[PDB]
């Protein structure tokens, strides 16, 4: 149930959220970039889905990855901006879901993404609080798909 | 012209008038979202088969699909908006947004049709023809990659 997901958000979810999101979403092309090569240097497996992209091994250095870097923090921006409005929330991660079904993207392996947001979130002294945190949120995304 | 010639050619003025009028209009993305596709479907009704995906798009706010789209819609403009002072960042975001469209067979034309759209926007929140202009000159960064 995305709804029911999207209830996990609490008050004390939402801030930890928007807390690490403060230092996070500072820096879109920076940290997008380095959570896709993250996400590609320890889940392999996952990389012949990006084949628009070209050569992702490249990172910063390749244009489609930065763009859809980029684009990817807004994603993430978005939902931040939504955890007011339950209903928009759900619209707006139902939006991406399509997206994701589409290049036959499952919850479980949406889920791959967990690993590289808490490494990267703990690289910025945001520990397991946050990348639990934003687990909550991918799992709104994972109940959508 | 390439779309970094596009890009570059966007002067301070234009990017002025670009940050100023997105303050107000990029300010509430759903209502204003929802709003620029509502005009675009009234004054271009051959535009509204592409959109079958969302539903019934004369449903307004309560359409969740038309919603979710609109929302992040504007949040295309909003990333368009805040890489402006990098060319290069404007331009890889310019064209994974055109492969977006490319791949729904839209033309640089007919995504020039949302101009008619914003300029009604706009005008709605007092933001005469200069702003108008300005916004032309953005969506023409992304028909150079159409
Ligand atoms: C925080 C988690 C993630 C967010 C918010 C996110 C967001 C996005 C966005 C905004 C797009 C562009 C959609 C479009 O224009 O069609 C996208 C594309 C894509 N995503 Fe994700 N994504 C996430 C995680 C993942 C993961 C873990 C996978 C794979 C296991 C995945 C696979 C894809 C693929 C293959 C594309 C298409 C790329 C292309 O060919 O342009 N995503 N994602
Ligand atoms: C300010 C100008 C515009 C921007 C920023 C823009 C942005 C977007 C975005 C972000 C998407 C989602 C892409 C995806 O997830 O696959 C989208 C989808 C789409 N856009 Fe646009 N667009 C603009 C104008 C137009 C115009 C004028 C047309 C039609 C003549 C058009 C036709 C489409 C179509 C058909 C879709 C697919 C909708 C769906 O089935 O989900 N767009 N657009």
């Amino acid at each position: 149930s995305v709804y029911d997901a999207a209830a996990q958000l609490t008050a004390d979810v939402k801030k930890d959220l928007r807390d690490s999101w403060k230092v996070w979403g500072s820096d879109k092309k920076g940290n997008g970039v380095a959570l896709m090569t993250t996400l590609f240097a320890d889940n392999q497996e996952t990389i012949g889905y990006f084949k628009r992209l070209g050569d992702v091994s490249q990172g910063m250095a390749n244009d489609k990855l930065r763009g859809h870097s980029i684009t990817l923090m807004y994603a993430l921006q978005n939902f931040i901006d939504q955890l007011d409005n339950p209903d928009d929330l759900v619209c707006v991660v139902e939006k991406f879901a399509v997206n994701h079904i589409t290049r036959k993207i499952s919850a479980a392996e949406f889920g791959k993404i967990n690993g590289p947001i808490k490494k990267v979130l703990a690289s910025k002294n945001f520990g397991d609080k946050y990348a639990n945190a934003w687990a909550k949120l991918v799992a709104v995304v994972q109940a959508a798909l």
